[PDB]
């Protein structure tokens, strides 16, 4: 009933953009913006996908054909779309949707001819057509007739139901013809295939629900669900709960199908890992699934009382741990590894050049003096922070000299906050609670998720679903272990787990 995101076979996606005079010039820019979002998203899954781009009024115009190998190149698809001009159809501003759909038919006929009707290269292709239109066809005859023709060539019935989806979406400040939208994108079973949406934000939500990713079960990193209607676990599937002996909880992140990344300070009782449990996401229950631990590696530099002779009562240098789960996790919508920077996995996720390095990844991901990021709350919800970098890191970390509990003897901030920590908590940031520690601090780029740090400590615990700030000294401020500073140790233990880039 949905567009299938999977490794096997091939996806042909046809984007048909209504460029007729009932679509204003600005309405068309909204269409181009929606198309670009669907292209960027469909490519984020690293599946085999070709994209055709057609604009249409009285005549259709093919900017990209699936017969062009360039339609598998996200770069060339996006440029051909951005090259699309409203005035391209100035000589025929009517609305001939049939002609636009027939253009897709002729495309299919030609590729089937190319590859060969009887070949698997042709049989394996799934076809998804999305029309961005206000639905007001007024020439060429019935779009349904061209849809019948497409369904004929593709051999669609109940069995081969999954090889064609047609969607018709009106996005923007349009006068939409609803009846016509529904003729174009009729229902498959119960699944809606016609939508009227106010803007590209609504489209982005709706497109998430058009994509079936349940069959995507390999270890692809940093894939999430960005619908509000998805569960918390589906939105952050790397996210895990950690249960030490101490009965207190921590959070952590799946970084492969068997390894979890978390905070060292979570394990106060010591190093007896056989009493610890991890809850990873699971489709069958919101409780998740409990795993035991095969082995634990706590950073050898971690020791909360290391600086206690200097009157510093808690020191969180090297606050990091790796847990190997007793079994491999089964990858699913509720359980995926997050992307770790400085790996080939993360380099592909970012669509970067081959010979990138760790420095490159740091530079791309932590690209500003204030970098918007997230951590996941106790209730599973996604919370917002701004990582303070370069010159702003110093003034961010400065307020720890006002801490009254942890450090009664502190003549030097850089004895407690070293270069090992990212910093947030200023302005209107959320601050992690103690139970949220160990959890990923992560960014989103190109629709993929990247762990740049982990929750370690802060000056103010809001949980001391329910949360509270205040307005007195010292101010909230939070310090996260920076994964870019932990590379040597991570490589020592994950070198045969992930493929690390040159430094
Ligand atoms: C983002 O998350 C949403 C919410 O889970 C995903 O939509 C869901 O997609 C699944 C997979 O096909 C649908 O499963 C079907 O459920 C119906 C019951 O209503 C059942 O009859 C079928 O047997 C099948 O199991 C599910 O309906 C659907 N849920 C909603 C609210 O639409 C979406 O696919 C996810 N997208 C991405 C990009 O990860
Ligand atoms: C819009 O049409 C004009 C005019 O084209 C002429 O009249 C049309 C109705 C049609 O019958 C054409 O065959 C005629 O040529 C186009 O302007 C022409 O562009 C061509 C090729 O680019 C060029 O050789 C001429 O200078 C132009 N002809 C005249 C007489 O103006 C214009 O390109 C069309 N707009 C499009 C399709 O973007
Ligand atoms: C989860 O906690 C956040 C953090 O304050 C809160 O905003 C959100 O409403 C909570 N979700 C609920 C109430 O289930
Ligand atoms: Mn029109």
């Amino acid at each position: 009933s949905k567009i299938q995101i999977q490794r096997s076979g091939h996806l042909n996606l046809y984007l048909l953009l209504d460029c007729s005079q009932s679509v204003s010039e600005n309405d068309f820019l909204i269409f181009k913006e929606s198309a670009s979002l669907m292209v960027d998203r469909i490519f984020s899954f690293e599946i085999n996908v070709s994209v055709a781009i057609i604009t249409f009024a009285s005549e259709p115009k093919v900017l990209m054909s699936v017969l062009n190998d360039n339609s598998r190149d996200m770069t060339e698809v996006i440029s051909s779309l951005e090259n699309a001009n409203y005035k391209d159809h100035e000589n025929g501003t009517g609305t001939n949707t049939y002609a636009a759909l027939n253009s897709v038919y002729l495309m299919m006929n030609n590729q089937m001819r190319l590859l060969g009707m009887e070949t698997m290269a042709w049989q394996e292709i799934r076809h998804a057509i999305i029309l961005l239109t206000d639905g007001k066809s007024n020439m060429g005859g019935s779009p349904k007739t061209a849809v019948d023709h497409i369904r004929e060539i593709l051999n669609i019935n109940q069995k081969r139901n999954d090889y064609l989806d047609i969607y018709a979406i009106g996005v923007g400040k349009l006068d939409v013809d609803w009846r016509e939208l529904n003729e174009l994108g009729s229902k498959k079973d119960g699944e809606r295939h016609a939508f009227i949406l106010q803007d590209t934000k609504a489209l982005h939500q709706v497109f998430e629900h058009m994509l079936d990713v349940s069959k995507l079960t390999d270890t692809i990193c940093g894939v999430g669900n960005m619908s509000a209607n998805a569960s918390d676990q589906e939105r952050t599937p790397w996210h895990v709960t950690i249960k030490p002996k101490s009965q207190e909880t921590c959070r952590g992140a799946l970084i492969s199908d068997q390894w979890v990344l978390t905070a060292a300070h979570c394990f106060r009782d010591g190093n007896d890992h056989s009493l610890w449990r991890v809850n990873v996401g699971d489709p069958k229950s919101q409780w998740g699934k409990e795993f035991l631990i095969e082995k634990a590696v706590i950073s050898p530099g971690f020791d909360v009382f290391a600086k206690k002779n200097q009157g510093i009562l808690e020191f969180y240098g090297d606050d990091i741990a790796l847990l190997k789960l007793a079994q491999k996790v089964k990858m699913s919508t509720h359980a995926r590894p997050i992307c770790l920077p400085c790996t080939m996995e993360a380099n592909l996720a970012l669509r970067r050049p081959q010979g990138s390095t760790c420095r490159d990844h740091e530079n791309e991901l932590l690209n500003k003096q204030s970098v918007p990021a997230h951590f996941v709350a106790l209730n599973g919800s996604k919370l917002n922070i701004n990582l303070k970098m370069g010159v702003e890191w110093t003034s961010c970390a400065e307020v720890v000299s006002q801490e009254k509990t942890m450090f009664p003897n502190l003549t030097d901030v850089r004895e407690v906050v070293t270069d090992q920590f990212l910093c947030s908590g200023t302005q209107e940031d959320e601050s992690p609670c103690k139970g949220e520690s160990g959890g990923a601090v992560f960014l989103e780029r190109r629709f993929r998720f990247f762990q740049v740090g982990l929750v370690s400590w802060g000056l103010y615990n809001p949980c001391l679903r329910k949360r509270a700030p205040r307005s007195k000294v010292p101010p909230p401020r939070d310090f996260h272990i920076n994964l870019f500073r932990m590379q040597p140790w991570l490589r020592q233990h994950l070198g045969d787990v992930l493929n690390f880039l040159p430094l």
